[PDB]
């Protein structure tokens, strides 16, 4: 069995059960350099990542999930860079719209406006907020799709299931 | 017409249109001392507050909304203090459950677990995360109730409306 190059970072912070929480993910994401020159992800953003991958509200994730996370974040960063050619670490609401669309998110104009207002300061969205945005979008889209068993694009949400689901991200 | 004691803090940071964004709210919340000894609210948490009150994704709020916000946060802080008598600035998942229940949130046990995992580090929830939790809970509960026109406790969410709504908080 081949050694995976991500394993050292993970093994150095995992608990006794072979899992990591948000705090430990924060550390191994920073050591592993996934942000590649941009500001490293804060604890809050790492909590969102944990929920996106564990999809079970344990607050922890295993190595296989860490590897999947790492590949997803690597691709999102490359995508961001194609809009941030000068590497400012920011992007504007027009660039954000086009960035979200091209990565497979299907969003009405007012959905995009909701998102721009949510994450912009001074007409700009940081790399870190862009990633947080993508993590939460993918987690919520996975949650919605999971529940849309009839594939109608509409989900019937009981209140407590809605709260459970949306408060995890 | 009587002067309101909150107006000075608001007027010092409002834009030309008489509204404030999250950044300006952050400043006037800190100057106004609403956190009362606990750590002042960060920008992200102030973004959630703006969405809770404006309920329209403009990213801004007026003075009347600021006043309502201030009263809501004052009551939540008092409520927190009744569980944080020694004023550690933290609370544990058992205290959090009872705190949420007594302030009128109706949450199943697994909804509460979702929330504890989402905000706890080392078995503790900070005052600032408690407030963020309450802001998001009230905003999402308002969003759900608004849409539950038949009062069945179930809402039919189209995907883009779901995303719009949940990405604002």
């Amino acid at each position: 069995q081949t050694q995976d190059p991500l394993y050292g970072y993970f093994a150095a912070v995992a608990g006794q059960d072979g899992q990591i929480d948000a705090d430990e993910l924060q550390r191994c994401l920073t050591q592993s350099g996934i942000a590649g020159g941009y500001k490293p992800f804060n604890l809050e953003t790492c909590r969102l990542m944990v929920s996106m991958l564990d999809r079970d509200m344990s607050g922890t994730m295993g190595f296989n999930e860490f590897k999947e996370l790492w590949a997803v974040l690597n691709g999102w960063r490359q995508h961001f860079i194609s809009f941030d050619t000068d590497r400012s670490g920011t992007v504007d609401p027009q660039e954000l719209q086009k960035a979200l669309t091209t990565m497979g998110f299907r969003l009405s104009p007012q959905a995009v406006n909701s998102i721009a207002k949510r994450y912009s300061t001074n007409g700009k969205i940081t790399f870190d907020d862009y990633i947080a945005c993508c993590v939460k979008l993918r987690a919520l889209t996975d949650s919605f799709r999971r529940r849309d068993t009839a594939q109608q694009g509409v989900v019937n949400f009981p209140y407590d299931d809605f709260i459970q689901c949306v408060m995890s991200v």
